């Protein structure tokens, strides 16, 4: 009292109303037949939209309690979108479906801990069914279909990503850069990606991107654990007139050594970063000289007879742009060399025929692909900059979904996946009636996505849900045409990772929400 | 309680009310015998305009939801005006007629999606008859009549436009410039129009014109895909003391080179733009040298032996003004040459006697017209600058409307065209009762313009509407004189694109209003 | 008047609030450590009571949807008392528990009707099991104990009830009334007596005693008014020759006749006294025939056409002695024939079997007791009237409890009976899983009485309830001493009738109420 503090049921019922108001604004846009929501634009001509994310972002309820219910749901929905490139609205709608019955059933006096345990049991079991249902992402055709769906059925995006994957292979690194002009373009350049990131948070980027990138960086290739960089300072000072950044790749990023010294080298006013070389031992040596050829640098070490005092601006590698995150780095376009790379790749290829000792065979057979086909760079063109930004975002999210799909396969989309597994878990039961109500509420929510999508079409949801449950395999309702058919033949594919993630996160909040007992907020 | 978020009928009912206040303010002005609207002005002496556009501007409702209902209708009306030079109020009236009946039927619980589908069916069917009713703009008299009706019966404007088109021909490019004095003037100068615009948004103009124009521009006529402009900076720097702009017209506007380098050339402080030469290959060559003669330039290319290092300010063309849009370019008046053009045109005409090969016949037979009649420039004279500004604006709309009429012909004005097709489609029926009522709503709305015109005139709409439906052909009611007669002989003509466009846009909003479910607006 | 309507959970929550508000007011009285409730009555001093039904009847709530709940459960609290007297508090606690747990299961989405049938099945089995546990009660020690327990642990009341039921026998009728001493008193009446005194003081032969006593008197029963001495002469003549005294029973004695007897008595010609007939109406005729039977006399009445002028010494009844007070008449050792008296008793007992009204039925028991047993009066002693209505109510409830005990047996008190029967039904099942829940909800609620008894003491309820279920037989928890033991050795006994009654009526109401879907009532 006397502050907006309240306890027990008086708290929950405020949240319930908050979540419900948010959800009613989102679910109406779910699927391809979303029905318009109007958002006020201060200048007039209010923007008319069919996008869940664009709607859910605007809502800032004025009641300080109802706001919180909205924000925590919005929050988790966004995190599911970061795990996989879609499903913001799916997670939101599922969250309403579970939470609604959860808060009512607790208000009837059920034990909230048993409800939590019951929901968690059902969701944990269901995830195992998805693992059995998933099929591998067999071909670039599926890549295309996954792409379009992620892009509101924009075919064009899918062809680019499909084509890009054809140049560099499904697993190859793809990057997107702003439009050179009216029309899209695709090209390949001698980049270099490896699975090492920056080890210190102070190497964070200036923008909030989490990953950091350096433009026109020099590349130091120090093939030892670097106990001393003082002999590099004259080179940095000669570069300091230009300010050109330095990225460090090291056999080890020795902490009290080079890493500390680099951290001391900048007061925020020097562009430096450091990462380990990829692999271990001879692999770091090998890929350090690979990067040297790719960047036009040389390997630094005393065993090579190459002190940092000797390191000219051409013994250091160089690249036009490079990106680093918490765990990963990619060179996009090293200045590099032509014939030296061709010869080294041929030598590495020859080594594959002899370095067949299993884990050594790998290092060769990746490194050949590390040099050749460095990176493909999509250029996004549109009639105006407004569409260019829009298209770019669409492409970038579409890209993510495709990667998620190829990493963990696809399942029949359009909500059939959830309604399918719901039939198989129906026999599951808990230790007591509280858990049984927990189990039932979980399986009730799993049907909500299909029922919502169809209802938007202007259809009787009851008939379709029965028909899809009575069917078998990937038989389902194609909302885009009102025809029934096989989703895999129809190309309605959802990446398994987004569906799994959207379920787990929604259930986490619902369980997390049940066990809230007090809030402390300002008047 | 909450932010002003609200759903379903509670939202729609607000929209309906907002739309109605707007339409009732505007619809009373429709037709040549409108009724006065007293627009307020803070200085006193209110303006009392009869102009629907002027009234539509000010309407700005207090109640946020009521406001939104007005603004979206207002917006779509404006888009209709940009598509064709009239029909703002016609589109508004049709919008109100559909919306009102639509929302009523929805509130009764009619399936909203089925209602939409019904509307779009009738509109799609109806346009086919309008296509059939169109007739060619055969003669300057039809030009004039379309003009006057577009200019509130100002015969002056129709005469001016008629004369200008008689000078340069219907297809020829015409421009309007501020008055040189008390009296209107018309004259011709060596302009050149071709349907190529600037390929990058960063060449957008400073004002909001969308198109961009350059005054006293220099013209580069580069007959290759320009992979390198570095050799031009010395010429541009020599010009930078005067700041006279340079336009690049290229055989190809090379994307990653020419465009990127040009983009890099200006930091918002250099007047540079680039466009493709018209046609392909030898066509671009031909018209490039045409432009060269018209501008006093020369063709740039290594095969010609004219590097940009060699390109003086007289190998570059010059003009006093040039205009560029998203899809089209015209030079207004190149500095050019006299006898060189005359000899060139004569040669082209001679080539027409031998360029019988059709891909040449079409490439030759235009270029002759490209030289002669380059542009006509109407000067609008008036007794005051206030009348000047208003008058020019009207002339510009009459210009737009005339182009529309020549593009898609004309049909009987005064609502006769809509009420005619409405009678033909009375047999049209849909798959179910929800779609059937949807059809009835659309066919009723299409009659609204005629009944609104006559009602403003202070006559009995029942009798006139029945008489026009009992007639045949272009028979109709002349509101300016209350005589019945053949509309075409009285010159009451509307460009078909105006009627076609206004109907489709009204339907689109009406369809889009039925299927809205939620609002978001600030407190 | 305009109605208001509510649906679904928005109705049941309001209803549940009402029942709980009533039930908590009753609950607090339960068990030996329960506490008193103060009842406002506008006429005068408020009355404090422990009787659960007394409070429950007075409760009514302002909010209509809350009031509906109280007004329904009020029935169980009342009906239990009407049926069996004691045990109304228990019935209430059960009802609230079943409603709470039943409605909770409905929130899980179970079909309500299947819960109802499940509960009804569980009670039907449990009542049958109680018939197995019940053991006969007949000895004076057990009756004394069950009296004490119902009295709220007053040994004195128990002892008085045990002696009273012994003296008047099983057919005798016992009644309780407001006394005047500080200490309780028992009055016992033997033989026929009725509340009519001598019509004149001058009959008084023992003025120091203030009463008339007559030896071996003739008893004349005239079904008519005495108005003219002409009617009486032959009987007086015959009795005067016989010399035995005569008592007149008549509808009235007119002053002329009355004064003539007064002269004859004062002058010592005939010893005679006259009294009004008891009661009035047809019951007067019945009672006249009954006293006639006890005396072996004959009722002279105009309906049979008999005449007092024709009555004979053979028609009058006889008794060894009579005594009549200012307000009371008693007849000692009527010469009526035992077999005829017994046959008359059988006829009236057949009327008792036919008696549709328990109040009328009681007046018949009074008659059979007056004819063939005794009647006793218990006078409650206390210093102030608020103590009268306190003590009075508890003594009253003991009287009902002991009756039900002797006529149906006893079971271990302290609610342990319900605990021990509930465990036996663990294997009972219904036609479907919803009925299985309905069964389990019923067996769960049967623990509620024990949990409340303990909780009033401030002990931890769920530890006692667990440990009692760990035992076997009559092992239970004695709240008075806070020790475990065999309930029968402490004599903590409940008469099976009340327990069985409380269960059936509780489940009958609650098992319906949970099915409520809509409630309609006037706007406030
Ligand atoms: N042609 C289609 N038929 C049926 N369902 C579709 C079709 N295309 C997409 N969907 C479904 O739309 C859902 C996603 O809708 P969307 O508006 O992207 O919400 P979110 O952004 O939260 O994923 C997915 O479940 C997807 O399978
Ligand atoms: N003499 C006339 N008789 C009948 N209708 C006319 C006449 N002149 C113009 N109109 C009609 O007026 C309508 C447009 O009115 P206007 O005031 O221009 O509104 P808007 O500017 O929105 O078109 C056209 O449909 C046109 O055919
Ligand atoms: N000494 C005792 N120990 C434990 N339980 C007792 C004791 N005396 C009475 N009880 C129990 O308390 C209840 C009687 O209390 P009472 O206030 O009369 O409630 P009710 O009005 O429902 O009979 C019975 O269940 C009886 O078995
Ligand atoms: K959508
Ligand atoms: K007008
Ligand atoms: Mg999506
Ligand atoms: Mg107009
Ligand atoms: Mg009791």
């Amino acid at each position: 009292a006397a502050k907006d503090v309240k306890f027990g049921n008086d708290a929950r019922v405020k949240m319930l109303r908050g979540v419900n108001v948010l959800a009613d604004a989102v679910k109406v846009t779910l699927g391809p037949k979303g029905r318009n929501v109007v958002l006020d634009k201060s200048f007039g001509a209010p923007t008319i939209t069919k996008d869940g994310v664009s709607v859910a972002r605007e809502i800032e309820l004025e009641d300080k309690f109802e706001n919180m219910g909205a924000q925590m749901v919005k929050e988790v929905a966004s995190k599911a979108n970061d795990a996989a490139g879609d499903g913001t609205t799916t997670a939101t709608v599922l969250a309403q479906a579970i939470i609604t019955e959860g808060l009512k059933a607790v208000a009837a006096g059920m034990n909230p801990m048993d409800l939590k345990r019951g929901i968690d049991k059902a969701v944990t079991a269901a995830v195992e069914e998805l693992k059995a249902l998933s099929v591998p992402c067999s071909d670039s055709k599926a890549i295309a279909q996954v792409g379009t769906i992620s892009a509101n059925s924009d075919e064009t995006v899918g062809k680019l990503i499909a084509e890009a994957m054809d140049k560099v292979g499904k697993e190859g690194v793809i990057t997107v850069e702003d439009g050179t002009g009216l029309q899209d373009e695709l090209d390949v350049v001698e980049g270099m990606q490896f699975d090492r990131g920056y080890l210190s948070p102070y190497f964070i980027n200036k923008p909030e991107t989490g990953a950091v990138e350096l433009e026109s960086p020099f590349i130091l290739l120090a093939d030892k654990k670097i106990s001393n960089i003082r002999e590099m300072l004259p080179v940095l000072e000669a570069v300091a007139k230009a300010g050109k950044p330095l990225l460090i790749i090291a056999e080890d990023v020795e902490g009290e050594a080079l890493a500390t010294l680099v951290v001391n080298t900048m007061r925020g006013i020097v562009k430096v970063a450091a990462v380990k070389a990829p692999g271990f031992g001879d692999r770091r040596k090998a890929m350090l000289q690979d990067i040297a050829t790719l960047t036009g640098g040389t390997v630094i070490s005393e065993e090579i007879g190459m002190e940092l005092e000797k390191a000219t601006l051409e013994d250091l590698g160089q690249a036009k742009r490079v990106v680093i995150n918490k765990d990963t780095t990619t060179i996009i376009d090293g200045v590099g060399e032509e014939a030296a790379i061709q010869g080294r790749v041929a030598q590495i290829r020859q080594q594959i025929e002899e370095a067949t000792s299993d884990y050594d065979r790998e290092k060769l057979q990746e490194r050949v692909a590390k040099l050749a086909g460095g990176v493909a760079v999509i250029k996004v063109g549109a009639a105006t900059e407004v569409e260019m930004k829009e298209k770019k975002a669409r492409v970038e999210d579409a890209l993510h979904a495709t990667r998620a799909a190829v990493e963990e396969g696809v399942v029949a989309g359009g909500g059939v996946a959830l309604i399918r597994v719901a039939s198989k878990l129906a026999d599951l039961r808990g230790q007591n009636e509280d858990q049984n109500v927990g189990i039932k509420v979980a399986l009730r929510a799993m049907e909500a996505p299909l029922r919502q999508i169809v209802l938007n079409c202007g259809e009787e949801p009851s008939v379709v849900a029965n028909t899809v449950k009575g069917g078998d395999g990937n038989y389902g309702y194609n909302a885009a045409t009102e025809e029934y058919g096989n989703m895999i033949d129809m190309g309605i594919l959802d990446p398994t990772k987004v569906t799994r993630s959207a379920l787990q996160y929604a259930a986490s909040v619902a369980g997390l929400m049940i066990t809230t007992e007090c809030m402390v907020t300002d008047l």
